[PDB]
DNA sequence: ATCGGATGTATATATCTGACACGTGCCTGGAGACTAGGGAGTAATCCCCTTGGCGGTTAAAACGCGGGGGACAGCGCGTACGTGCGTTTAAGCGGTGCTAGAGCTGTCTACGACCAATTGAGCGGCCTCGGCACCGGGATTCTCGA
């Protein structure tokens, strides 16, 4: 309400337009020796410190959870993308590429990202299952695809009558407060009769819930190609920030969008398995946008997320992907989007190789 | 009110150990058994202190009633005291060495213990009377407004 001036906070300023290529001026470069995060090279520590696990359900007491289009993520140094050689006899050939940053994810395997989590959402790792105490919310795993086939599943660990776990996929746009298929861009199931919410509607056409089910949950995704017909360009949005006591990032997400004309995803579909047993397809009509596997929780619901590898029901198909793979495809692939935006602001030019991959 | 840095503190680790849990052979206090006396326990009696009540009095308590006096809150300053860092200093380890004095045993003896015979120092009880307590009145001195 002041002017195109400085940041709505004084706690960290990032450089405006009219100081373009202002980097985060956080912590200073004069740091301390304190020890616990002296790794070097030979060591074999994970320096993602994660919380300490508890088998009652617990918060994330300092991380300021997605909002108005803003995703947070964790940030580590990384004081240089590693291109360290020999010195050339040209000292103005190579680029050191010093984003001084990377996307790393505090978690030792695709899980339910905290990032994007409701303030009334509670994780026990123990199982990593998840619950709630007021209403409904939702939370969403780390990973999130963008084309191909694949496949997950939900294991409910506690369904009294007054407790209505709903399971499926939602878009970004998917406000994590409401439950999981109250807007187009979400497509779950009811965990009291196996009914199909999508758009707050429930439809039947769908098979019956057990209050033990372990859901298989089978998805396909057409190729980029039929999702966008044009450029699927990344162009990514970094910012630091320094919160109470840790670095984290901010990124600029998608607006919500009014698309009210039906143009699915070319051959995407959705099939709903009970322990393998196939309950059925559950969306034909598959909306562009990227999707990702979703719990909404009503009044103390316990489900958790599963991936492939330690699966009980799994299906034999050779193309589809469990959550592990997918997830550290698309760890990868912000690495390379780190990459290329220290890439592009660093050093002057870019290529990529024939299109079609 | 927050964050960053400094610093101080709780933790895991490793090993060293010397207290310490453990077991012995040997000692004597404890148990076991037996005898006596007599402290203690019971009971009937007496006394007599206490606990109870009753009526009259007022000094005393209840209660009220200003109101000056200080409890208290605040406010300035400043001096004395925490502190962190200097400095130097005896404190502690430890180990040595001598023995003065505890600390033990073996007498033997004076010394109460104890009992018995004796009684007069002392104690309950009974007059008694004089400092003492009370009272009334006069004179003295503190105190609160000039």
């Amino acid at each position: 309400k002041q002017s195109s001036a400085v940041s709505t906070s004084g706690n960290l300023n990032g450089g405006i337009a009219a100081g373009s290529s202002g980097k985060g001026r956080g912590a200073k470069r004069k740091q301390q020796d304190g020890g616990t995060t002296g790794t070097t090279k030979k060591a074999r520590s994970d320096p993602l410190f994660s919380a300490q696990r508890l088998p009652p359900h617990g918060y994330p007491l300092e991380h300021p959870f997605n909002k108005d289009g803003y995703r947070y993520i964790l940030a580590e140094p990384d004081p240089h993308a590693p291109d360290p050689e020999k010195l050339e006899l040209d000292c103005w050939a190579g680029k050191p590429i010093p984003g001084d940053l990377y996307r790393a994810c505090l978690y030792e395997r695709v899980l339910l990202a905290l990032h994007d989590r409701a303030p009334q959402l509670k994780i026990s790792d123990d199982r990593l299952t998840v619950v709630g105490e007021k209403g409904y919310s939702m939370v969403r795993a780390s990973h999130g695809v963008r084309k191909g086939a694949w496949y997950f599943e939900i294991t409910v660990d506690e369904m009294p009558p007054d407790t209505a776990a709903r399971l499926g996929w939602s878009q970004p746009l998917g406000n994590l407060q409401a439950p999981l298929g109250y807007d187009k861009f979400s497509y779950s199931w009811r965990s009291k009769k196996g009914t199909k919410f999508h758009q707050s509607i429930g439809k039947h056409y769908s098979s019956g819930y057990g209050q033990g089910d372990v859901l298989g949950f089978y998805i396909n995704l057409p190729e980029d190609t039929e999702t966008a017909k044009s450029l699927p360009d990344t162009y990514k949005d970094k910012a630091l920030i320094k919160f109470k006591s840790y670095l984290y990032f901010e990124e600029k997400d998608f607006v919500d969008k009014a698309e009210k004309s039906l143009k699915q995803t070319p051959h995407s579909e959705i099939i709903f398995y009970k322990n393998g047993v196939n309950q059925g397809v559950a969306y034909k009509d598959i909306f562009e946008g990227v999707y990702f596997p979703a719990i909404s929780l009503y009044k103390s619901c316990t489900v958790s997320i599963n991936f492939g590898p330690c699966f009980k029901y799994p299906p034999k198909d050779l193309t589809y992907r469990p959550m592990s793979d997918m997830g550290w495809g698309a760890v990868v692939e912000h690495t390379l989007a780190d990459v290329l935006y220290h890439v592009e602001t660093e050093v002057d030019g870019r290529r990529s190789p024939p299109w079609e991959p």
